[PDB]
C-alpha cells in the first residue's frame, strides 16, 4: 500500500492536470509532469508510479512523423498495459490508448464537440460507480475512435457512440471532467481566436464551468481514488 506518485504525460502546457492537480495536492500525492514535446523522458522507472495520466492535445493519433514524441509515448502505453499500471487517458490520450488496443481513430462525422455536452453511462464498471446515468461534461475534440475489442464501453453520447471505455486498469475518456472555472479561464485565453473563429461564447463556457465544477471535482476524486486503490 505505497504512497501515490502520479505520472502526468502532457502534450500542451495549458492542457494540464486541471483540477487533478488540486486533488493530488489535497491528498499529498506526488506527481511528475512528463513534457515529451520538450524532449523529456522518464525521470523514474514506470514502476515508481501508481497512476499514469495521458492528457489531451491537438496532435492526431497517426501523426508520429510530424510529432516524433508520440512514438515514445506509444512505447510507454504498451509498457503500462503490460505492467498493468493504472492509466487514465483523456481526449487525445483516450484515442492513443484505443489505437494501442487495436482500434481505429478518425475524424468524427457528426461535427466537433467544443463546449458542454451530455454523456451517458452505459456500464456498472466499478471505477465509475459514483457517476450518474447522464452527466454534463466539457468537450474539445474533432476525432473519435472505434471501441477496442477487449474494452468495455462505459460512456456514450448522442453525437459519438464511443465517449469512454475501460480495459483492465486502463481507462480512456474522450471528455474532460478536470476543467473547472480556474482552468477554463486559462483555456479560453489560450484559445481565444479559435473560439472567436468558431463563434463560441467564452462567457457561457466559463459560467457553466463555475456551475459544474463542484460535482465534476467530486466525481473525479471518486474515480482517482478507485483507480489507485490498494
Amino acid at each position: 500500500h505505497h504512497h501515490v506518485r502520479v505520472l502526468a504525460i502532457r502534450h500542451v502546457e495549458i492542457e494540464d492536470l486541471g483540477m487533478m492537480e488540486d486533488i493530488f495536492r489535497e491528498k499529498n500525492w506526488s506527481f511528475d509532469y512528463l513534457d515529451t514535446p520538450k524532449g523529456e523522458k522518464l525521470e523514474r522507472p514506470l514502476e515508481e508510479y501508481s497512476l499514469v495520466v495521458l492528457l489531451g492535445g491537438y496532435m492526431g493519433a497517426y501523426e508520429e512523423e510530424k510529432y516524433p514524441f508520440l512514438k515514445y509515448e506509444f512505447q510507454l502505453i504498451e509498457e503500462i498495459l503490460k505492467k498493468e499500471i493504472p492509466f487514465l487517458g483523456i481526449c487525445l490520450g483516450s484515442q492513443m490508448l484505443a489505437k494501442v488496443l487495436g482500434a481505429s481513430v478518425y475524424r468524427g462525422k457528426n461535427g466537433e464537440e467544443i463546449g458542454w455536452y451530455f454523456v451517458e453511462k452505459v456500464s456498472d464498471n466499478k471505477f465509475f460507480r459514483e457517476f450518474p446515468d447522464r452527466l454534463r461534461v466539457f468537450q474539445w475534440h474533432g476525432d473519435t475512435f472505434d471501441l477496442p475489442r477487449r474494452a468495455t464501453r462505459v460512456f456514450t453520447s448522442e453525437k459519438y457512440e464511443n465517449q469512454g471505455f475501460v480495459y483492465g486498469k486502463a481507462v480512456g475518456l474522450q471528455f474532460h471532467i478536470e476543467v473547472g472555472a480556474r482552468t477554463m479561464k486559462r483555456w479560453i485565453e489560450a484559445y481565444k481566436d479559435e473560439l472567436e473563429k468558431k463563434k463560441i461564447d467564452p462567457r457561457l463556457l466559463l459560467e457553466t464551468a463555475e456551475r459544474e465544477e463542484k460535482v465534476l471535482k467530486g466525481l473525479l476524486r471518486s474515480l482517482l481514488e478507485r483507480m489507485v486503490e490498494s
